[PDB]
């Protein structure tokens, strides 16, 4: 906590050695404080940290199901080599799921190029070697004498000891392209925010002209710019989506490790050899886990990103749009993001508070014949002249009458620009008037004549009070005022002096605000409509960010200043930030801290900005956006970088992202319930069946071929009501839903059991308990049961989706199954309904007797209606289906 | 034991003086044998013997309601007075069951007046005390010298010592009214059956002609008539119906003994309020018992008996028609029942086996002119000659052409009767014709000429050989044979005398037999079609019964006699009875012995009879059927009485007795299943519901208003494939239809347990676990949950009978139900108005919302499909969904 509090000790005296730094003292300084360097790095072993997640309940199944092959190996040959139709499928599934979990994050890693910039060298500095020279950056240290000249860049913060009308553009840290004066004088003892610390310089700021001497007092981590450079590394926190998917996988694992040992114990103690029990438990381990869930998740995310890639928005990280959908609080930079860093006239009125055409027309003249020096405020005046709709050409023709005799341009030493022009009225060369505008200070000091009530009077103390009150109403919004005044004079044979420019008749006041973008208000309203709070994080002065956001409609209440959050501890910081609004005067570390605390409270926080100072906040957020005017480094740190300028597209994301999550939270439940029910019946009927109902490979086929319809699940129609609230990744609701709707299938999977064990299978192959257990029709009976339960389970688990996807009254009310999904479903049922081919060496073909299908349709219909009842109960119990 | 083998000690002597018998002799007889009395008795405790059955669960239920009333009233005062609402109805139901069980049993008990009838005494006895007198059979002594005249009553079993062509009518024991000769000579010591007991007589027989002196061998219960009187009592054996009903009641008792102590323990261990657990167990016990089962059973039996009473067949016992339906073997008497006890001509034949009309004509005149004495034999000849297709009136003309000279009537010495007639053709006094008929043996000895092939030859030994061969050929066929001889006699000076009966000329022989009733063969065929075997237990000789067994059509092999069947043991008798179709020479002991043994072998046996000898078997059988020609004792001791003597109606009765059974079992399987289901769910809910789902009174109302339509089930449409095999009462068969298609209603009862837990929470009653245990909530919420699975449990168990009623036939191949049992069924479902009535305040039972019915319809439609699937699984595993 080494701060720069040595006031009046570091002024007028270097407080250290003047360039004669002792070697021992140099070593002491570099030990206790260190040098000025910025460290960065990359990684290429992302595979190690991206495999482990939901891959493990696949490599565990692989290890168990290959140890099964090893167990039947070394003893048997055909049973020990007929397994690989397992191991191979499970291994390629492991590889696919791992590669997909890799690509879901690879876009962020390979699209982040925040390293090309900085590491600046070749600094024009005064050194003891040869005076003013180009020196490498590693030769400037704490206590070194550094000079800022015309065109050189400051490499480290400085305690400036000499200044001469020095102006610096601090858009790198404050986001404001307008230059601000920087002086060598000691500031206030209590000081202010770091950006307003005139006595100290900032790394990364650009100087165009002027020279200044200073001494480096801070380097390393104490540099604010060093801070944002060091903060932007591969500290990519796990967003909401990753944690949600991990929690869902852990719910599945918590179910698997409770169900598997139970069925293992039952089938080991009850009837069979422990090899049969191991196979039986492997069946329940395979069935519970939806094998192609990562593929469906990736395809949903890809659909979202592709859709958002047509609204003209680069999506950098593929996992950004779901986070955009689940966005709860949007923290937004002010300078250049919602405003447009463009000075435009908004208040230009007489001393009574109404627009004066004459004064603005005079300003238009002084700015349109302004050939000496062009300045952004002059462009503001001229553009407002045309926005005013009062025609220019008369004034354009007034060049022939109100002829420009001469001009003293906007010289910065006196902050006065004075155009001396003659009023050729009606053809005669009349008197000459000069109009000077400049900063309010000198104008107020020199002005004693005022145009009031239509005449010219002296500047009385009451008129001074009135003018000061107008200045105060203009300043309280954080807007600077430039005074304009005309003076009449006879034809000047001699030149004009500064002392003659006094007692000049002032017209009024000017206000060049940075107006918010025309779509900002509509974007804020749309964001508030979809349950997304909006907060403002800007380094600008509090007054201007009350003025703005008192114009966009956002409730501005007790704007928190930077010092308050700096002195505030983390818990009450989180308490304040959530229940508050626009913040002011923040450093990049402050923005990152605020976003992080908002994250820790349980809110998925997105961020938007354009400046380099916003990079830390962009990277610390769940989803970092960037408007078109964003700087290149901010673009690289972004995730959903925009292109046009319109913020309306934000809602087109927030809508679309939500309709992705629903389509992903549908399947995740809609396939975890069924897969539970299918695996429930292989548990509570795992003791009465003298053989496993459906083998491991058959269940792998069922969970694979059915999961290719969920490839078309992302195109299903989410109705209109899920898309109004940012939904949280509630995995516990999954563990309830699949315990409520899942078992309703299991009973019918028992009805299919008894049926197919008593009337269908014994019909063709004779009654059971009368067949030789070795082989004869025992193989045929077992295969017929296998294929029949295959067909029935597939039908009944992929046709109930039309009943589960939507809340009450499907079809008629909510026209379900948008044609892509329903087409794929009926195109994949027609695939699984064919175990009649040469692909019946899957250890069951047993072409089903026609007698079975009437009993299959009767099961499907009655299961669909029972699921309707249980869906009603579930909706009426907790809050809804998902 | 003491058979008629005590010869040279008691036979050919008296062992006492002839009629010179003293007092010491009668005291010796009393000491050696005892009183000569017949034991008789009755009872009037039918109430105690007939209450116990399925009424004991009702009395236990009454006791438990009484305990609940006392417990809720010995502590509290307001709750302890609503228990009468259940106790009174249950205690009226106990009495209803008692009355309806006493009625369906005591009809046969008070329909038996066997002991009231019979009891004959006052026989003519000679004694030294007062000469000839009338001494009661209660006063006859062993060894009494008894004088026998025509028309007297035999006092005891009687070894005759003096006889002169003594003839005894033995229809009382053999069923044949035709007299049998009884001889006093020294007979065989080993003797034979009663029909061949030529040396001794039996009780109850009337002497037709002749006088005799005999000695009493035994008295009291040792006599055959005394034996049958002792065996025939009010010992109506438990028919198969009572055993089946007790088995069903015991199935229910085992089910409630397994369930009730489970619910009580679950609710006494969880939710530790033991009173509320006893209420749960009481509810389970109340809902498990079908409360109006005895009334439905009684109404089914009454419908069967009433509808059979219309077919000229008075039914004496309510259970007779049901036992007829469940009858498996029908044992019928031969004489009087299968045959018609009427001698009829069947073979008028010459001496060499050619149909000679001349012998028929000679018999015609020989009978038509026998005016001095008429007999059934002569009437038989006359009737058969009318029916022999030969025109009798032409023969009648010969009556005017053959006038009578004289006649020698049937004498008591030579046993021949003769008519001497003229041959006055056109009035011309030609030679006389003498025609003598009688027993073959005598006039076969006295014959000297025979007429063969139109000529006359001497009585050579060869022709006599063929005459006897054909005579005992007819005797082998059972035909009673008579011989007829003509003599061409020159005009005698005087009338025809005994010496005029020499030098006969035989013409031929005649065959008299009692042909079976013309409907006997058709009845036997119809019974054999319905899986009812027929046996011909009779006391007649083996020859005639073997002949009849061929005409009607039956297995003529293994004509098991009476001596051997008396010789062999019961265990072997069971084996040989099922392996034999015709039984001959049977004493009334043996008929009852055979019927009882066949009953013990697992066959429900009915008996048909017409005589006194039948009564023992009639009472020892499941159902006794009496023909029109039966003696009043046979009519009184039977259970079914015919009125048109047409056996063809019999099969019709069986059909009724089967369908009356089918509906009944269809009822028992309908209710006992549903009840179980509707009180299986409670078991499960016992661990989860915070309160009782239905109180005892609600379940009583459900089981009473649903059993008031099973009063209309007996009129439903029974199939036509169920009535082609005698169905046996099976308890296990109703315990496996109750575990199989019963728990398929629990699935749709745990659903309406949960739907009704989250569809009436919004019924202004708020969600549960939020209501204080006060009122207008916890009182209304519970009431609405009752009016839930009350209305729903009445709809789902009264409308699923149409699906279970029949074996596999969905709704159209059987025309499910008759208009009576569908109209009543829906008219009792329309009693879903109890909740919306002033009598909807039998505590609970509050007004249902309209919202419930769309779910009730869905549940009652869902449940029928599951019932169809389990019906198909049940039919295809056991064999009959009955
Ligand atoms: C009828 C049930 C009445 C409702 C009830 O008991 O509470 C609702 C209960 C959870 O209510 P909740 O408000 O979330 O209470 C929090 C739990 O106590 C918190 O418990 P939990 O949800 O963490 O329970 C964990 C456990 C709970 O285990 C179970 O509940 C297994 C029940 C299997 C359902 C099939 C029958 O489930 C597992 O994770 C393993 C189960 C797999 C083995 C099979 O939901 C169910 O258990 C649904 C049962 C399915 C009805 C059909
Ligand atoms: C649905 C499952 C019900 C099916 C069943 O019990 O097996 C019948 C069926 C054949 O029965 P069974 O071999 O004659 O068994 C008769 C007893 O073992 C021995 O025959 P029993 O003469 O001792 O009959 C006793 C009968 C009567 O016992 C009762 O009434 C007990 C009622 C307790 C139910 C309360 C809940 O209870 C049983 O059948 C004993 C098992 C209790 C069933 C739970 O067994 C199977 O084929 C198993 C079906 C597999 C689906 C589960
Ligand atoms: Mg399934
Ligand atoms: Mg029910």
């Amino acid at each position: 906590f080494a701060k720069t509090s040595t006031k009046e000790e570091l002024f007028q005296k270097f407080k250290t050695s003047n360039k004669g730094l002792s070697e021992e003292q140099v070593e002491i300084s570099r030990e206790q404080y260190g040098d000025n360097t910025i460290t960065r790095g990359k990684k290429s072993s992302l595979i190690k940290r991206l495999y482990q997640a939901f891959i493990n309940p696949f490599t565990i199944i692989l290890f168990v199901l290959a140890l099964v092959s090893a167990f039947t190996d070394i003893i048997l040959a055909a049973p020990g080599e007929k397994n690989p139709q397992g191991l191979i499928i499970i291994t390629t599934m492991v590889l696919i799921s791992g590669i997909l979990r890799f690509v879901q994050e690879t876009r962020s890693g390979n699209a982040a190029e925040n390293l090309l910039k900085m590491i600046t060298t070749t600094t024009n500095v005064h050194r003891l070697e040869s005076g003013s020279q180009e020196i490498p950056i590693e030769e400037v240290l704490v206590g070194d004498i550094i000079h800022l000249s015309a065109g050189d860049m400051v490499p480290a913060d400085l305690r400036i000891i000499q200044a001469k009308d020095l102006f610096i553009s601090q858009a790198s840290l404050t986001g404001e392209s307008e230059p601000v004066e920087k002086l060598d004088l000691a500031t206030a003892a209590a000081a202010a925010s770091i950006t307003e610390s005139v006595n100290l310089a900032f790394m990364g700021s650009n100087v165009i002209s002027g020279s200044a001497y200073g001494v480096v007092i801070a380097t390393g981590d104490a540099t604010i710019f060093g801070e944002m450079a060091k903060s932007v590394t591969e500290d990519s926190t796990k967003t909401t989506f990753e944690k949600g998917v991990n929690s869902v996988s852990w719910v599945l694992i918590r179910f698997m490790l409770v169900m598997v040992p139970f069925v293992l114990l039952i089938n080991g103690f009850t009837k069979g050899d422990w090899m049969e029990a191991a196979l039986f438990a492997l069946a329940v381990a395979v069935g519970l886990t939806p094998e192609m869930l990562p593929m469906i998740v990736t395809t949903c995310l890809a659909k979202g990103a592709v859709t958002m890639s047509k609204e003209k928005t680069i999506i950098k990280n593929l996992n950004s749009i779901q986070n955009l959908g689940s966005m709860n609080i949007l923290c937004t930079d002010k300078t250049g993001t919602l405003t447009q860093d463009k000075v435009v006239l908004m208040r230009h009125l007489d001393i009574h508070g109404q627009e004066n055409i004459r004064v603005l027309r005079h300003g238009f003249l002084n700015s349109y014949y302004q050939t000496g020096l062009k300045n952004l405020m002059d462009l503001a005046i001229i553009e407002g002249a045309e926005a005013k709709q009062d025609k220019n050409p008369e004034l354009g023709g007034l060049s022939s009458k109100y002829t420009k005799v001469d001009e003293i341009p906007f010289d910065f030493e006196r902050r006065r620009m004075s155009v001396v022009v003659k009023s050729n009225t009606n053809g005669a060369t009349s008197k000459t008037q000069m109009i000077t505008k400049g900063a309010a200070e000198e104008m107020l000091d020199i002005c004693t004549l005022v145009e009031d009530k239509g005449n010219v009077v002296h500047l009385t103390p009451e008129l001074r009070a009135y003018i000061l009150k107008k200045v105060d109403e203009l300043n309280e919004e954080g807007m600077r005022v430039i005074l304009v005044a005309q003076k009449t004079n006879p034809s000047p044979i001699d030149t004009f002096s500064v002392q003659d420019e006094s007692e000049m008749v002032l017209m009024g006041y000017l206000a060049f605000l940075d107006p918010p973008k025309e779509s900002t208000a509509k974007a804020i309203k749309a964001l508030n409509k979809y349950g997304v709070s909006v907060k403002i994080l800007t380094g600008d002065n509090d007054k201007v960010t009350r003025s703005v956001c008192k114009q966009v409609g956002l409730p501005v209440d007790k704007t928190i200043l930077g010092s308050d959050i700096d002195q505030l501890d983390d818990n009450e910081l989180a308490a304040v930030a959530a229940a508050a609004s626009v913040f002011a005067k923040l450093s990049p570390q402050q923005k990152a801290r605020i976003v992080t605390t908002l994250r820790n409270s349980g809110n998925s926080v997105g961020y938007m900005g354009d400046g380099i100072n916003d990079a830390a906040a962009m990277k610390s957020s769940d989803v970092g956006i960037s408007v078109d005017s964003a700087v290149d480094i901010a673009k690289e740190s972004a995730d959903v970088i925009l292109l046009e300028k319109d913020l309306m597209v934000l809602e087109k994301g927030i809508i679309e992202g939500r309709k992705t999550y629903a389509n992903m939270i549908k399947y995740i439940k809609m396939t975890a319930s069924s897969n539970f029910g299918n695996m429930f019946s292989v548990l509570i009927a795992s003791a009465f069946l003298p053989f496993i109902p459906m083998l491991s490979i058959h269940i792998l086929l069922l969970n694979l071929i059915y999961d290719f319809s969920c490839t078309a699940i992302p195109w299903d129609n989410v109705d209109e009501e899920y898309l109004v609230v940012p939904r949280k990744w509630d995995a516990s609701s999954v563990s309830k839903f699949m315990l409520w709707i899942g078992p309703t299938s299991s009973v019918f999977d028992i009805t299919t059991y008894l049926l197919m064990f008593f009337v269908i299978c014994p019909a063709t192959f004779g009654p059971f308990s009368s067949l030789v257990p070795g082989s004869v029709a025992y193989i045929g009976f077992i295969a017929l049961f296998h294929t029949g339960w295959f067909v029935e389970s597939m039908w009944t688990q992929t046709l109930v989706i039309h009943m589960i996807r939507t809340p009450k009254i499907p079809f008629l009310q909510s026209r379900a199954s948008a044609p892509l999904t329903i087409l794929t479903f009926m195109g994949i049922i027609g695939l699984t309904i064919i175990p009649f081919t040469s692909f019946g060496h899957s250890i069951g073909l047993m072409a089903l007797p026609i007698n079975f299908f009437p009993w299959l349709i009767l099961t499907v219909v009655m299961y669909m209606m029972l699921v309707t009842i249980f869906k009603k109960i579930f909706v009426s119990k907790y809050g809804e289906l998902l």
